[PDB]
């Protein structure tokens, strides 16, 4: 769908998900859902993509929700990775994150407010999610 608010043209498309609580998915379920449509969980690779997603969040009127992104812990040599294979270069971790709290947080979620900050959280948490194609 045409992004009238974009400041530059791209054919890449982000889509926000989950209107109701029962729809919410684990990180793995969200990854699989987006791949079943031919894409993947969203990666956020620069500030422009972050702003594009923030436009989608405000346009959807679904505020202050948490969304799975494609962030997942890779290894000590890599740190975090994106499920779509992009290197984690741009980062927007919240203060004190990622913190692998209690040794069980290996997936990344977006706080859908103007900060657009990321936090690592347990992959089995039920969240909204963002796909990209
Ligand atoms: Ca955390």
């Amino acid at each position: 769908p045409e992004d009238w608010g974009a400041s530059s043209r791209t054919s890449l498309c982000f889509k926000l998900y989950a209107k109701g609580k029962h729809e919410k998915k684990t990180w793995f379920e969200s990854r699989d859902f987006c791949r079943a449509l031919g894409g993947d969980l969203a990666s956020i690779n620069n500030k422009e993509e972050q702003q594009t997603i923030w436009r989608l969040i405000t346009a959807s009127g679904s505020y202050h929700k948490l969304f799975w992104l494609g962030l997942t812990y890779g290894s000590p040599s890599e740190g975090f990775t994106w499920s779509d294979g992009s290197p984690v270069s741009y980062e927007n971790w919240a203060y004190g994150e990622p913190n692998n709290y209690q040794n069980v947080e290996y997936c990344g979620e977006l706080k859908g407010d103007p900060t657009m900050s990321w936090n690592d959280i347990n992959c089995e948490h039920l969240n909204n999610w963002i796909c990209q194609i």
